[PDB]
């Protein structure tokens, strides 16, 4: 509570590669912790006109940003200020997969995030190749510990143009820098949109908002 603020700052870098071919991607942005609420933009800086899904992305640009109730240990809040970390695989229905990592320090106010992202065997013809995703679903992370370690888990469903779904199977693992209290079992709802973008999405404006909860 003394290292975090009702309005914080976002700074990142991501740097990757889609089917071998590298991109970098820089934002800013703002939040509330404590209302589980943000938004940032995005530069394609290397590698633009990006050819493919922007959607794949959006995911990976902080569970800080994340209404934790009273009844529930907050693992991300209590990190700070030496931070976490977390690596993430997104496993999709027709065999592209993505693996993730960021490491998430703090400067003042400012989250500073160091983001890799690599996804490999997206088919020519596949809706992230052919840029062909509308969204994702709202979703409902579960959170829980095992073996000593904090893991997410999440269905997730991109939308299509023309209709239908897009499957992909998320799977996380959170490590803070210090010692923190481990969370019994719980569930986080998130809400995620690209706002605006211009035409090759060169620009980008996302939107999350995240809260958890004990039941379902």
């Amino acid at each position: 509570m003394s290292v975090i603020k009702p309005d914080m700052k976002i700074k990142l870098r991501m740097e990757g590669a889609v089917n071998g071919h590298p991109f970098a991607i820089e934002g800013v942005g703002l939040g509330k912790p404590f209302e589980g609420k943000q938004s940032m933009d995005l530069k394609v800086k290397e590698g633009g006109p990006l050819p493919f899904a922007y959607d794949i992305l959006t995911t990976v640009f902080n569970r800080v940003f994340a209404k934790y109730p009273e009844n529930i240990v907050d693992y991300f809040k209590q990190s700070f200020p030496e931070g976490y970390s977390w690596e993430r695989s997104m496993n999709y229905e027709d065999g592209g997969i993505c693996n993730a990592t960021n490491d998430i320090t703090l400067d003042g106010d400012c989250y500073i995030y160091e983001i890799r992202f690599d996804g490999v065997n997206f088919p020519a013809n596949g809706p992230v190749m052919q840029k062909r995703t509308v969204k994702w679903e709202p979703s409902t992370e579960k959170l829980y510990v095992r073996d000593g370690v904090l893991k997410g888990d999440v269905n997730m469903a991109l939308s299509l143009e023309g209709g239908g779904h897009y499957r992909c199977d998320f799977k996380t693992t959170y490590k803070a820098k210090k010692v923190v209290q481990l969370p019994d079992y719980h569930f986080v709802d998130h809400h995620i949109e690209i706002k605006s973008h211009d035409k090759d999405y060169s620009n980008v404006n996302l939107h999350e908002h995240a809260e958890a909860h004990s039941e379902l």
